[PDB]
């Protein structure tokens, strides 16, 4: 099975998954001198006030806060977007130390973490039939860096203890998205992948210029995870980040000069 270890890691995903050397994976690294600032770009719309979380699951490669998608409750639009995208999931990327550990990076430089909020395109009628289109699916990317604490993200940080090992799952209703995002929405818009196999060709990526900020003490809960199972030999779960992938004659945009 697929990881990020040594023998199994991003550079051997291509043998079971060869789109992983397609022409528009992800993540790239975003050089904000060639971006393009794009004036018809819309500036994004983000309506989460009727999320409903339900369910944090450790999957064994990250941990995800699971919300219902059987209706247009948290949605996303506007943007590059054409049509409505309902959530259905975010999760999170990490280093073993605080210079690493974001997918995506800006002028070289890496983050401490990166935050997915997935949403996929309503007119395809399920999640499963939207990965197989190029414009089924819309992640928001966010970037976190160290210094003060994120309120909002610390019921997440407290869940963690109960869902240490994989194949573990944690109710957990009631979380508001909200609190995790940055003041500003601007942001840098490309084609894109999946970051994990099956490394599916079917993403917009919004990946938001201002970054958040988490104390220490938060990234390090995310540190004592497990990419093992109960019983097994542990494998802290660290590093779950896929390095940036050639451009490959795409044009990121930029929705802000
Ligand atoms: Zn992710």
């Amino acid at each position: 099975h697929w990881g990020y270890g040594k023998h199994n890691g991003p550079e051997h995903w291509h043998k079971d998954f060869p789109i992983a050397k397609g022409e528009r994976q992800s993540p790239v690294d975003i050089d904000t001198h060639t971006a393009k600032y794009d004036p018809s770009l819309k500036p994004l719309s983000v309506s989460y006030d009727q999320a409903t979380s339900l369910r944090i699951l450790n999957n064994g490669h990250a941990f995800n806060v699971e919300f219902d998608d059987s209706q247009d409750k948290a949605v996303l639009k506007g943007g590059p977007l054409d049509g409505t995208y309902r959530l259905i999931q975010f999760n999170f990327h990490w280093g073993s130390l605080d210079g690493q550990g974001s997918e995506h990076t800006v002028d070289k430089k890496k983050y401490a973490a990166e935050l997915h909020l997935v949403h996929w395109n309503t007119k395809y009628g399920d999640f499963g039939k939207a990965v197989q289109q190029p414009d089924g699916l819309a992640v928001l990317g966010i970037f976190l860096k160290v210094g003060s604490a994120k309120p909002g993200l610390q019921k997440v940080v407290d869940v963690l203890d109960s869902i240490k090992t994989k194949g573990k799952s944690a109710d957990f209703t009631n979380f508001d998205p909200r609190g995790l995002l940055p003041e500003s929405l601007d942001y840098w818009t490309y084609p894109g992948s999946l970051t994990t196999p099956p490394l599916l060709e079917c993403v917009t990526w919004i990946v938001l210029k201002e970054p958040i900020s988490v104390s220490s003490e938060q990234v390090l809960k995310f540190r004592k995870l497990n990419f093992n199972g109960e019983g097994e030999p542990e494998e802290l779960m660290v590093d779950n980040w896929r390095p940036a992938q050639p451009l490959k004659n795409r044009q990121i945009k930029a929705s802000f000069k």
